[PDB]
């Protein structure tokens, strides 16, 4: 087989991570939904399939290389039962997310898989993006009180 | 005559039940227009005006079935003095509602009634839908506050 | 509150009369569809139509007026059992109606509601040109024919 | 084979009904064709393309289910002799049909073939339309009388 | 009544052997499609449209010579039980059909009834490119082999 | 909570289901792509993308019904390491999935939930349509031939 054997466990560890988000912020996307919190659930449902294109990428990846795709194995979904609190479970996610991509690219230099890297640093680039929203989520909570802030995401844009 | 007997009592009653939510529906709208919540006074327009075409279908099957559609009868509308009141008897009225019409489809399926029963379950969707609206409704005000709540419904979508 | 109470009584009285008519020519239009008289069901329909518009403009100036729409009581609905006594029936309803409307207008001079006395010379006008198509659909009746009348309603224009 | 034994029989059933409308309706067009009606003819054949394309799903469901449709089973036309006699031909056999199309609904949700009840009841839902249209034409023969029925049937819409 | 008698008889034979190949036709389309042939399939229906085509224009003529057309009675369905038995059968079915039609051609001429003639000849054509069509795919299967054959009409053109 | 509870089980069953079948098509997909069938590739990302839009609909209605829908329990793949073990692993999957959508119909029925049970009837016959698909895809093979079936999948429609 073509592929470093750690390289290989390394994407199948970013796509473990992948699994567990697209079901974490689909889930929160239809629970913003039902709440009548239709800009959250929209925003949250971009996400959900952003991480399953990130996932479809992993997998041919892992094919080209000659190893198996792991979708068998599921992580731990934190579903929040609250706005402050689902935002905050995904930041959480999206931290463990960014450093298992951080360990992955270390590796797929030292073995010279540079397109593997590229792969992995696009992803890492959505991720920074995705703490970026995240934040300043939970910072306008603080700025325009909670009641305004979930009255601002009633209606879609 | 074609139709059973007790499908079309059931019938009529279902009819009798949108006569109520048409004229219910109708001046909350217009009791929300003359309060200036202008986006509330919208959609409830639009259920009365489906509550219209359900009580339209459900002639045209009397007809058919050989009945007496029954316009008669109104019973009694519970009109709310302020939005939450308003909210919380139409979610009343269509608890009744989706009562009256499960126990009409069971009385269709018994007596092999499968076309009248389709175009009760497809009312009976629709009012689950609305059901989804006014508990949603609900939750909203107590998320973000009456005030606020009242607010993002002065302006029409 | 800013109405005369006796011209709020005379909108609600208008009101109803409204209200009996959206149903009994609902019911009218509905009972010729299920006939094949497709050209007397679609007009009806539309004189239907007709007096909702009438009773919507009723509800917002009762309220505007501070007075309270009254929804709830709904009069004798006098349905035909062949088309000769449903035009009939339609135009004895008119004649009820136009007589109110008058009375109406009278006291809506005498303590100068203009704007009121408008809207009831609107509806008027309106149900006096339905007044001038009943009669003359029972003199076609006799100057064509019963059978040929009917015929010549089968199909919709 | 993963068709239910007596669903395939009764679907076959079903299939045998539409046989005989499909040829009984496609002569009773040409025939009013033949006599200048060809009002009546053209109806009459939209009636008959509407019961090719029920066996055709029929068929499509028999051959899903591993049963063998049989098209070979030709029940008896009764073909009427005058307009009048057409038409409750076309009733009498529409009777028979939705009562067969209920007995195959029955067993069908018995043995738990959600899908052929579908099918089964959007076929009936179509033959009622019929009933309802069936029964229109000859109350409007005696409401206009035979003459101006059929001169309302010589010209096409 | 203007027509010959042994005229009408001939075209009522005709149109027995349209109604045979009408359903033998459609089913043999639906069983290809069901197998995934789904390019004999479709070449197969259009086969089954043309033979009603044919019907049709046989029962006009015949209502014109003033005979009843007969519906009632199907000869016998020969369905194949693999693509090679199909195209045979059909093929059967075709020699038999011409040979009908070449017999009934004789006798109008005999009688000088050149428009049914006409008519007949134009039928025959077709059934001719039909047996074209047919003589053509079985020696396809000799020259490219089953195999191969199949596998050319498991997708559409 | 306005829901059943062993409906909300058996929704979330169905749910269990779907999320099996959404990963099973996605892997199934890219492994034919790796292995340049993109035909089968390309039917298979769709299979998986309609199990995504079913997974959406149950989800949305468990929470209207107020229970939790259930996305961490990810049941066993069963990964074909061949075009005919994967063909024949994703009909063992819609085999199991279509016994317990007629278990849930079943207890939605007793419990008079007609509109879940409406849901899981569209679901139902997607799922069928899919065993129809694998179904004949796997006598294509017998038909064609392996190499040949293959051959015909390697490049998109
Ligand atoms: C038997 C009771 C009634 C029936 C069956 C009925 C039926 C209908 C139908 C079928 C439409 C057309 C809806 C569409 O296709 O969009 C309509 C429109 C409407 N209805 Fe009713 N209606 C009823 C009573 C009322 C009442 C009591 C009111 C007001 C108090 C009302 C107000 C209206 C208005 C404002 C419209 C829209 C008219 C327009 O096109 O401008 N209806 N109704
Ligand atoms: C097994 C019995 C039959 C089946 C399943 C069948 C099926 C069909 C279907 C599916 C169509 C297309 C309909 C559409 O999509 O609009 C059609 C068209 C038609 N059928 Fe049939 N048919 C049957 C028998 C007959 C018979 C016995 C006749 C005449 C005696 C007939 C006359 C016609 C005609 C004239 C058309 C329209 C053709 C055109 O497009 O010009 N069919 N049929
Ligand atoms: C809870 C599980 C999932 C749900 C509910 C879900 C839901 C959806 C929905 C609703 C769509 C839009 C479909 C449409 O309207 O056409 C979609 C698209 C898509 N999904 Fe999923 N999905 C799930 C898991 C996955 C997984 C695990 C993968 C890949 C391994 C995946 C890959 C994709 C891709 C590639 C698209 C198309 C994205 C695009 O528009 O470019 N999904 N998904
Ligand atoms: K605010
Ligand atoms: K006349
Ligand atoms: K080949
Ligand atoms: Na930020
Ligand atoms: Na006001
Ligand atoms: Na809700
Ligand atoms: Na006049
Ligand atoms: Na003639
Ligand atoms: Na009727
Ligand atoms: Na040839
Ligand atoms: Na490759
Ligand atoms: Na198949």
């Amino acid at each position: 087989m073509k592929g470093d054997k750690k390289v290989i466990q390394h994407l199948n560890k970013i796509l473990g991570n992948e699994l567990i988000a697209i079901n974490q912020y689909f889930l929160h996307s239809r629970m913003w939904n039902d709440w009548g919190l239709k800009r959250l659930g929209a925003h949250e449902y971009h996400e959900s399939i952003d991480e399953m294109k990130h996932a479809d990428k992993l997998i041919e990846r892992i094919l080209f290389l000659e190893g198996l795709p792991n979708l068998q194995d599921l992580g731990k979904l934190l579903i929040g039962e609250n706005t402050q609190e689902m935002l905050q479970s995904d930041l959480n996610l999206e931290l463990c997310a960014t450093k298992d991509l951080r360990e992955a690219i270390v590796h797929c230099e030292q073995v010279h898989d540079y397109v593997s890297r590229d792969l992995l640093k696009d992803i890492l680039e959505s991720e920074e993006e995705h703490i970026d929203y995240l934040e300043t989520q939970l910072g306008l909570i603080q700025k325009v009180g909670l009641e305004n802030y979930l009255q601002s995401h009633m209606h879609e844009d």
